[PDB]
This record gives C-alpha cells, sequence and structure tokens, in this order.
C-alpha cells in the first residue's frame, strides 16, 4: 500500500508511475511510501 505526505507528493507519485516506475522508485523520488499493511498513518494521510 502506498501512504504519501501531501497532496503534492501524491499527486507526482502518480505521474511517476505512469511508466511504469517501480513503486520503491518513486517513494524515494516523492516522500511517499510502501507499507505492507493498508492503513496509513496520520502523517502519510494522502
Amino acid at each position: 500500500t502506498t501512504c504519501c505526505p501531501s497532496i503534492v507528493a501524491r499527486s507526482n507519485f502518480n505521474v511517476c508511475r505512469l511508466p511504469g516506475t517501480s513503486e520503491a522508485i518513486c517513494a524515494t523520488y516523492t516522500g511517499c511510501i510502501i507499507i505492507p499493511g493498508a492503513t496509513c498513518p496520520g502523517d502519510y494521510a494522502n
């Protein structure tokens, strides 16, 4: 599951994914995170 720190970060994550970039690279690029669960924490609410 991906969790993002702000709207901006999510928007740029989604663009990063368009060519098929791995989630892990899009995570470090944006500040979004990948977690094994489905419940994003309050500081990664977007």
